[PDB]
């Protein structure tokens, strides 16, 4: 399928561990109309490397932003170089195995991101009306304090 964008963006650690730090990972992300995949990048030949992931786009229920860390890293604070070594601008793909949290260089590449997300998913069964808009960090959902990733949103949209 074609390609309708490829973008270098940071990945928050789903499975890493139950209760052990979050590690981010540097991922290019490409989005067709089937998959939303993330590979390696191979900086050194200016080509993605291996394929680390995959979402399938029908199961995807919600694309949204997410209220920022409120103590963020320098990595994830707010040119050639700034927009391949700081993400300050997450954003949630929610599906079935909770959400996938990603972190964009910029405003205009996130904004760019959720509106080609929004039409790929329009026709989906699954879509849901509530979201989480804050993240799920230590156990818990920061805005409604739901000890489930898979739990109901809390906020209509
Ligand atoms: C990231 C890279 C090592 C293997 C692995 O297993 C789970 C995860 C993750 O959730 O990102 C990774
Ligand atoms: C990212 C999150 C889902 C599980 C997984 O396995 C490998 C990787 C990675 O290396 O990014 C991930
Ligand atoms: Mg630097
Ligand atoms: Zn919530």
């Amino acid at each position: 399928a074609a390609v309708i964008l490829e973008s270098i963006f940071l990945k928050r650690s789903q499975q890493k561990k139950k209760t052990s730090p979050l590690n981010f990972k540097k991922r290019l992300f490409l989005l067709t109309v089937h998959k939303l995949s993330y590979y390696e990048y191979d900086f050194e030949r200016g080509r993605r490397g291996s394929k680390k992931g995959s979402i399938d786009v029908e199961k995807i229920t919600c694309v949204e932003t997410v209220v920022p860390e409120k103590n963020p890293p320098p990595e994830r604070q707010i040119e050639q170089i700034s927009i391949i070594e700081r993400f300050p601008y997450p954003f949630q793909v929610v599906y079935d195995e909770g959400p996938l949290y990603v972190f964009s260089p910029t405003e205009e590449l996130r904004k760019r991101w959720i509106h080609q997300l929004k039409n790929v998913i329009r026709y989906n069964s699954d879509l849901v009306q509530k979201y989480h808009p804050s993240f799920w960090i230590d156990g818990q959902y920061l805005c409604c304090s739901q000890t489930a990733k898979n739990a109901m949103g809390c906020q209509i949209l």
